[PDB]
């Protein structure tokens, strides 16, 4: 196989995603890398992309798919977004804007032990595979597990719940890799953390109603975002906070990402509306990416305009 | 043929539609059929009726399948069924219920919902309603009961998993049961059955406040579980459902107990979440047998508490 010859619309094995990070990493030995930020629970890697055109240390867009591993359309969508960037770079002159200034960050399988538990055991498994003593249940929610309101309203102190934030924010090895090699980079301007399903494009807070400093300018960059998205295929996003655009969640990623001084932290939840829910076909693959694609193009060139 | 028919592996709605009539027709005597309403999209709503003689005599409910994907409730709603036509005269214990009791059995609660799980989306919960005003579409049975409909436990969003609807019984599916219940005015125990956590709650959902009759619901509670555990010792959990789970407004049990159905209960089946809903159809059958120890338990103590 190469990326060329490689099938996007299928859902895939961790294994052969794993492959793919490696062909992906071959065929382009100037434009794309492979770190390592940790290893599981169980003891897989967690593999970042980075995308660059040179420099130390860039101003960057971190970009994340499957923190929650029975969200299929993500991990897929995020391997498409990987083989757009290499094809599009030095061809599309917007695009290569974007990338001659910003470095770009892709976690593709966010949540591996989950991945892999999703394909041999349970399609539907949404947490990590940590151990809890005293439990017949297993794994924390990562999307619960972050620094800020930890363990408030929005969360769940029982280990059998499938938003269980565990024992103390940062405990899950899958959530501290990314919290460790975000505040070494230092210079991470954007970061989006890809879900599945809702149709949804939200920023902070999810823990909070008081509205983040930034609202004006996140929900206006919101707005131009699903619009781009939605002139593709007529696919309809609702935008706004993720307190009043879903629920209440605590310890949510973008939360903890803004506090850090991130700005335009924010979350996609992607196609559909529950018709197929997390069970999306294969055949909608593409044009998942393809729409979600249009808004990430958006808020990186927001992003590549405003220091 | 409901001797032929094959128990360890789950059914489409038409299969277990056509097992209803089977066990009817091979025991007219005991078991009728009842149309309490038609879903959403128009298909029967279908009650077992297990019955020695008499009119509204005191009576058992047990429902599977309100949550759609909860696979093994209606695939153990089918075991259940087959289970009292085999022991009736047989097993002393169980005679002695049904002939004081009569048994209700709805074993598709949500028919929309499971053809769904079959044709389209295997992890479908809701009913199937259309929503005015919304793309999302279907209403939580288990929050649009009128026992503290729309307060906290539920959510006012269409697209939610715990939408609650427009108003209390707005779906038709729970407004059935509900007039089934009312018309008949003497069901002495109702017992919802879903999945999984494995759970044996009672009321309240909606509030903290304990019921008063928690303390005798408690010891059977702790009965039936050990019941329960005896055959594969299988380890439930139990109390109240807003203490053993989390709140949840508008909820079944909360309204029947409130129409004065003491023994009201809730399951929650195998597992722990392995398997989740996705339950191995071989594990249908240890669910269901397991199962049956605790709902006699109750049945029994139902029949010495007039
Ligand atoms: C639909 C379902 O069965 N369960 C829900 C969770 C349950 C508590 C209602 C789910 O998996 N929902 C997914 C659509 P989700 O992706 O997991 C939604 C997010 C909340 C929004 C968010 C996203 C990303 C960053 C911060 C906040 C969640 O509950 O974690
Ligand atoms: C755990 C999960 O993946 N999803 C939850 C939804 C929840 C996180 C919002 C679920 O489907 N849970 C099922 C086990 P459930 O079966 O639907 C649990 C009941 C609990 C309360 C209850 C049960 C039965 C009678 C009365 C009250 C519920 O939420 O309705
Ligand atoms: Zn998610
Ligand atoms: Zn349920």
């Amino acid at each position: 196989r190469s990326t060329d010859t490689f099938n996007y619309a299928t859902y895939h094995t961790l294994e052969e995603i794993y492959d793919f990070l490696d062909l992906l990493v071959a065929e382009n030995p100037h434009l794309v890398s492979k770190i390592q930020i940790g290893n599981t629970y169980e003891g897989r890697p967690i593999y970042v992309l980075k995308f660059s055109t040179g420099g130390s240390k860039r101003p960057a867009i971190w970009i994340d798919t499957g923190i929650h591993s029975r969200e299929w359309v993500t991990q897929a969508s995020g391997v498409w977004f990987a083989k757009k960037i290499t094809q599009d770079y030095g061809q599309d002159a917007a695009f290569t804007a974007i990338l001659d200034t910003l470095d770009i960050f892709l976690e593709i399988v966010t949540n591996p032990d989950g991945f892999a538990f999703t394909h041999s055991t349970n399609r539907m498994w949404r947490k990590t595979r940590s151990h809890t003593a005293g439990s017949l249940c297993i794994g924390v929610d990562p999307n619960r597990n972050w620094d800020a309101g930890f363990g408030l309203s929005g969360a769940s102190s029982n280990p059998c719940s499938e938003t269980y934030h565990g024992k103390f924010a940062n405990s899950e090895v899958e959530v501290k890799s990314i919290v460790d090699f975000v505040k070494d980079h230092g210079n991470i301007k954007a970061f989006i953390s890809i879900h599945s399903y809702s149709q949804l494009l939200m920023y902070p807070y999810g823990y909070k109603t008081e509205p983040v400093p930034d609202q004006d300018e996140l929900d206006q960059l919101s707005k131009a975002a699903v619009t781009a998205l939605a002139s593709l295929y007529g696919t309809k996003f609702n935008y706004g906070s993720i307190i009043k655009a879903i629920y209440q969640a605590s310890g949510s990623t973008i939360d903890w990402t803004y506090s850090q001084g991130i700005k335009y932290s924010f979350t996609f939840e992607l196609r559909d509306t529950g018709r197929y829910g997390f069970l999306l076909p294969a055949s909608q693959i593409i044009p998942t990416a393809k729409e979600t694609w249009l808004a990430l193009l958006t808020i990186m060139e927001h992003t590549l305009n405003h220091p």
